[PDB]
């Protein structure tokens, strides 16, 4: 009773209560809440690091895997195999390597070749340097991490020191290793810490396991998160697996209430000193010091050994936390304290070690104490996170300290139940070690490394370099002179269409006008009214009318008598009365134009397809329309494509818009060219604005080598199969089928929607270009990419939604990518063919999937800027349609008729 008692007061400090515990257990449990949130994250000395692993195994793992397992007692390389035949989980073999201290203390290079060589070793003795197995890293100390096969290393800890490692990918360090060998390849994909690998093999076994501890050569845990609680980590979806490094706990001083001499004496000369402090106080490789440097002292004070102190004694490291072990013991401990302390060079009463075993008993017991509180901590949080009265959980455990000494985790376990009486704690001791577990994780991380690598190569035939655009720019160039050309015009895809206008606006136009605006989404009538002079004005009124589908692609008879129909009503609309007025048809189709009232229609393109049109002057077509209807008369002076229009309206204003673009059901551009080179016009006086009818660019195969096998199926299903190749992978009828494609063949290969192709995935149409811009600039919860994809009507998952948007942006990147190398091509040769040195010029542009796509046209400007650098554009978009243009085009018209 007496040396026990005096031993007791001695280190009454070391001796810590359940208030202490539990005052302890709250400063851990503000800790936690530091390390997770965003604000306290930087200054956080509990960094709960996100793992990336977001579940414990589902039984779904099978495989055949490599792991190593670095940082603990033992540098462990096994083979595990999961499932890979029946009745057999799991079936391992292992081996240790030997890894002197030189290796820890010396260069990460020399660290990571041991590694490397170890690992050649392992494969050649089994010889499976060729089976291409898996590689998964059980590496103990703090790494950020961003994904699963990323491990930067925070800070050594425990025995390791090695230069160069810390703020470096061990994965990257290790591949380079590797490499540097030559003599096998590895495939890592996943690095975890040791807790997260206990907690998977324990989770394997128990489907309650939430914890993963480790009591070691150090100490730390992990347990699961709520994404919610995880400030750090994109997602309020699901849970994630924290490593808490809660070793670090009381780095900031915090602690130091708790800590006593012996505490900040093995802080001191150890390998970092003021750093994992509380770690200082529990794990294997710092209990048999405190109890030595506590021997020591009480020497020196005369209270062992009659005074004797021996260098043996003195010496740092020469008493062990095994020794700690063996001396309690229930029955051989004080016999195991006097062998012990005789090759200490005492000569030990009995008496000294009776006390030698109760100094063994409070420094062990008040690790115990410490590791319950913190836990303590962790159960309460998951309690709360359930919300429920009770918490049942498992707490899967490994380490050398917990598994060899006597008594340790049967005090342990005690005081963690008596702190938290809430909780049902099962403890489930981890026998296989790291490797099973990490193997799992191995498991998951390979199938999703395996898909991410098939949509990637997918995915990377739309992607486009600088030089592949600097040769459709080209292309496209070439082919404008092959439709400028007399030789050549007649079999150049791109048709380079004169439009009649001759010149952009000159100030001087006025009268009230009618105009058609036929082609796009929206069929329109309008009135305008422009004035000049003083303060110029221009009014204008619209009606849009609906053109069936059966109307346009019925009869030609029956869609004029449409527009004819929707004319009368419109004149009626606006109380139009008296004499015949004048009226510019915008029809946006390819035409052959002898003048600017005259234009035969070369094909059709977009949805049309009524019947005896091509071929025909449509305004010879509307005027017997008109005829047939004898009511109103009306002056067809013009008819106009949208782009010719668009680059009028613009240029009302501005004097250096020479250039027409669309971007909406259909795409072209349109610009004034040089008569001189309109061969196929008479005439080398002034310009002419020519109608490109880009669309067709590609329809003699120039495109075929960026064309992907989604475009080509596009293409066959579409209404002129074989045509329009270019606008089909531009514009706003045919992004959305791209998209959809894409999707389908994902989703059959299992990357989406669970394998489902929902019979609304199978219809043509569902992925409006609507859809296309709302994706395509979403929430965070993406919870807007979800009631867009539900609504048709699949059922996403984060991960789900998150794939739609990055497939809707690649297509609509490649897509204004292309607009623009077509762009830069008109625009350097607006430059060029005038002599300049720089050219400002503006684009007059318009269309639905341009004015509402959140990127296409910054994506696009960027382009343009980069293949064209000596031009400076300026896009301006269309306030008011092609209408203001087309009057412009009609009053002009009027006027050169006199
Ligand atoms: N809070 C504590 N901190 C450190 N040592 C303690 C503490 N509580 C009890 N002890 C010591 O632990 C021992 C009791 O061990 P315990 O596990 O409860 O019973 P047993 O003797 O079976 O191991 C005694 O040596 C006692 O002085
Ligand atoms: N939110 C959107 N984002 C991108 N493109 C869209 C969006 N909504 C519609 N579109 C596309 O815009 C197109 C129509 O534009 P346009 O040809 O100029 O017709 P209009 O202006 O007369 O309505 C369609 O092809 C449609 O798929
Ligand atoms: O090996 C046990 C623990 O040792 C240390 O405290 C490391 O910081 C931690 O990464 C690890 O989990
Ligand atoms: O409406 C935009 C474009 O759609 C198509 O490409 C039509 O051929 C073209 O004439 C029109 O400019």
């Amino acid at each position: 009773d007496d040396q026990v008692k005096k031993i007791d007061k001695y280190l009454y400090a070391m001796r810590l209560s359940d208030e202490t515990l539990i005052d302890i257990m709250t400063r851990f449990r503000k800790e936690m809440k530091n390390g997770l949130s965003r604000d306290f994250n930087p200054t956080a000395t509990v960094k709960m690091l996100p793992t990336f692993v977001r579940s414990i195994p589902d039984g779904s793992e099978k495989g055949d895997f490599i792991a190593l397992d670095l940082g603990g007692s033992s540098f462990r390389i096994l083979r595990v195999q999961v499932n890979h035949e029946k009745n057999q989980n799991v079936h391992m073999e292992s081996e240790v390597y030997d890894t002197p201290e030189n290796i820890v203390h010396g260069s990460g290079s020399q660290l990571f070749d041991h590694v490397a060589e170890c690992l050649g070793d392992f494969m050649e003795k089994r010889k499976i340097k060729d089976k291409k197995l898996p590689v998964g890293f059980t590496f103990s100390f703090p790494c950020q991490q961003s994904k699963i096969d990323e491990a930067i290393l925070i800070t050594w800890t425990k025995r390791f020191k090695a230069s160069g490692v810390e703020g470096a990918d061990v994965v990257k360090l290790l591949n380079k290793a590797i490499k540097k060998r030559g003599d096998y390849d590895a495939n890592i994909v996943a690095v975890v810490n040791d807790t997260v690998g206990t907690m998977m093999t324990c989770g394997y076994d128990d489907q309650h396991c939430e914890v993963g501890l480790i009591i070691g050569t150090g100490t730390n845990a992990c347990y699961m998160e709520e994404l919610r609680h995880i400030d750090l980590v994109e997602g309020d979806e699901g849970r994630m697996c924290i490593n808490t490094e809660w070793g670090a706990f009381g780095d900031d001083g915090s602690l130091e209430d708790i800590r006593t001499e012996f505490d900040r004496a093995i802080d001191a000369y150890s390998l970092n000193p003021g750093k994992q402090l509380f770690e200082k106080m529990v794990s294997g490789m710092y209990l048999g010091e405190l109890v030595r440097l506590i021997l020591v002292k009480m020497a020196k004070e005369g209270l062992l050994f009659e005074g004797r102190i021996t260098p043996e004694l003195l010496t740092r490291g020469k008493f062990n936390t095994s020794d700690v072990s063996a001396i309690e013991k229930n029955k051989e401990g004080l016999h195991n304290a006097k062998e012990i302390l005789t090759r200490l060079g005492v000569e030990p009463s009995d008496d000294d070690c009776v006390s030698v075993q109760h100094v063994c008993t409070i420094v062990s017991f008040r690790s115990a104490n410490l590791v319950a509180a913190t836990l303590g901590a962790i159960l309460n949080r998951l309690r709360d996170n359930k919300g429920t009265p009770r918490l049942r959980t498992t707490v899967g455990v490994d380490g050398s300290l917990y598994k060899t000494h006597p008594q340790y985790s049967r005090r342990f376990h005690k005081t963690l139940r008596r702190l938290v009486p809430d909780s049902d704690v099962r403890f489930l001791l981890s026998e296989s070690g790291s490797g099973k577990g990490a193997a799992m994780v191995t498991a998951v991380a390979y199938r999703l490394a395996e898909q991410h690598r098939q949509i990637e190569e997918t995915l990377a035939h739309f992607h486009l370099t600088k030089d592949m655009l600097l040769e459709v720019k080209k292309r496209m160039r070439a082919e404008m002179e092959l439709g400028l050309r007399k030789q050549t015009h007649n079999n150049a895809v791109v048709k380079m269409l004169p439009s009649f206008v001759r010149r952009t606006p000159d100030g001087t136009e006025n009268g009230d006008f009618l105009a058609l605006d036929l082609g796009g989404a929206n069929f329109r009538v309008l009135l305008v009214k422009i004035r000049s002079g003083k303060k110029r004005t221009v009014e204008m009124h619209n009606k849009i009318y609906a053109i069936p589908i059966e109307i346009m692609q019925g009869t030609g008879e029956e869609l004029f008598d449409h527009i004819v129909s929707c004319i009368s009503d419109f004149l009626d609309y606006m109380g139009i009365k008296g004499p015949r007025m004048p009226l510019g048809f915008t029809f946006s189709f390819p035409c052959q134009q002898t003048s600017l009232d005259a234009g035969i229609l070369i094909t059709w393109t977009k949805g049309f397809k009524a019947t005896d049109c091509v071929g025909h002057d449509v305004v010879t077509l509307l005027r017997d329309a008109i005829k047939r209807r004898e009511e109103f008369d009306l002056d067809v002076v013009a008819v106009v494509n949208d782009t010719v229009g668009t680059m009028m309206t613009c240029a009302y204003e501005e004097p250096t818009c020479e250039v027409g673009l669309i971007v909406g059901t259909g795409s072209n551009a349109c610009y004034m060219e040089e008569m001189k080179n309109v061969e196929m016009v008479e005439g080398d006086q002034g310009q002419m604005c020519i109608n490109m009818e880009w669309g067709a660019f590609g329809d003699n195969g120039c495109l075929d080598d960026i064309r992907t096998h989604y475009d080509r199926l596009v293409d066959e299903y579409s209404l002129n199969a074989g045509k329009q190749r270019y606008e089909k992978m531009i514009s706003g009828m045919y992004l959305g089928e791209i998209v959809r494609n894409i999707l389908i063949d994902f989703t059959k290969k299992g990357f989406l929607f669970r394998g489902q192709i929902s019979e609304t995935l199978k219809t043509r149409g569902i992925f409006e270009t609507k859809f296309l811009s709302q994706i395509e600039s979403d929430r965070l919860a993406l919870l807007q990419v979800r009631a867009i994809l539900q609504q048709l009507g699949l059922n996403s998952t984060c991960d789900d939604s998150i794939l739609v948007k990055t497939v809707c942006g690649v297509v609509s990147r490649r897509a204004a990518q292309l607009c623009g190398a077509g762009m830069a091509a008109v625009v350097d040769k607006i430059r060029e063919n005038r002599g300049l040195d720089r050219l400002n010029v503006t684009v007059g542009v318009d269309g639905t999937l341009y004015k509402l796509h959140p990127h296409f046209s910054r994506i696009m400007h960027q382009t343009v800027k980069e293949l064209s650098p000596k031009c400076n554009v300026s896009f301006l978009l269309s306030e008011d349609g092609s209408g203001k243009g087309a009057a412009l085009i009609t009053a002009v018209g009027v006027r050169l008729r006199t």
